[PDB]
This record gives structure tokens, C-alpha cells and sequence, in this order.
DNA sequence: CGCGAATATATATTCGCG
DNA sequence: CGCGAATATATATTCGCG
């Protein structure tokens, strides 16, 4: 349901997959990860993942780096208030998917007849 | 005309093949 | 050492929304 994405696109300042991406990294709960292992993970392309980094390391999610032995590949670090503020994001978009599907299914109670 | 997504082209580095 | 592929990063064009 694109409603859904569009909803949490407006409210979150975060796509879903942006979402996706930190649902990724709150089940796995690791100091640092590869942006080839979230592209592994979830089968957004390349410049597609590197925009969703881009847009959540600027949104204080994680911090974001080349390599230190190697000065192309990429290490997205997870400090432990980044932690607390993705767990809480998660909590916070969970409760309002439930908000959002409590209120299609009064619109559709609407329907009372038949 | 202007914003943003899909897609192609270009920059920079490390790796695998030769 | 040199060519080409893969990784992360960034710019520009064509398309759809506004």
C-alpha cells in the first residue's frame, strides 16, 4: 500500500527504505557496517543506498567514513545514542502503522451496509 | 520552471586477472 | 606494472509530479 510509504515519507523526514535500512540495523545491532552488506541485505542499487546514507548520516543516524585500510570502501558507525535514537524511531513508526491502519479500517467500517 | 527518482556518465581507490 | 571490475561517491540528463 503506497499510502503507507507516502504517510511515512511526509511524517518521518525518512523514506520507507530509509526506514528499512535502520530496521536493518537495529535487528543486527553491530558498531559498524558496510554499505555492499546493506545493499546484501536489502536489493536497493548502489546510488539508491548511497542516497538513503547520505540523507540518514546527515540526520545524525550514523556517522559515515571511507575505510581506514582501504580509502574507497565505507564504514557507517553506530555510536550508543544512535542506538537509542534508531530503537526509538522503531518503536515511534511501529505505533503510527498502527494509527495509520486503525484509521483506513474506520474509514472503511464507513461500508456499513452490505 | 523547479523538485525529486531512475538511469547513465565521470571521479577516485582497491581489488582480481594478466 | 597495467587493464578491467567492483566499491563509494558525485554530477548531469530524461522523465513524472507539482
Amino acid at each position: 500500500m503506497d499510502k503507507l510509504k507516502s504517510l511515512i515519507k511526509k511524517e518521518f523526514s525518512i523514506s520507507f527504505e530509509e526506514f528499512a535500512v535502520l530496521t536493518y540495523i537495529s535487528e543486527n545491532k553491530e558498531k559498524e557496517y558496510y554499505l555492499k552488506d546493506i545493499i546484501n541485505h536489502l536489493n536497493y542499487k548502489q546510488p539508491q543506498v548511497v542516497k538513503a546514507v547520505k540523507i540518514l548520516s546527515q540526520e545524525d543516524y550514523f556517522d559515515k567514513k571511507r575505510n581506514e585500510h582501504d580509502q574507497r570502501t565505507v564504514l557507517i558507525l553506530v555510536n550508543a545514542q544512535q542506538r537509542k535514537k534508531i530503537e526509538s524511531l522503531l518503536s515511534r513508526v511501529n505505533k503510527r502503522i498502527t494509527e495509520a491502519n486503525n484509521e483506513i479500517e474506520l474509514l472503511e467500517h464507513h461500508h456499513h451496509h452490505h
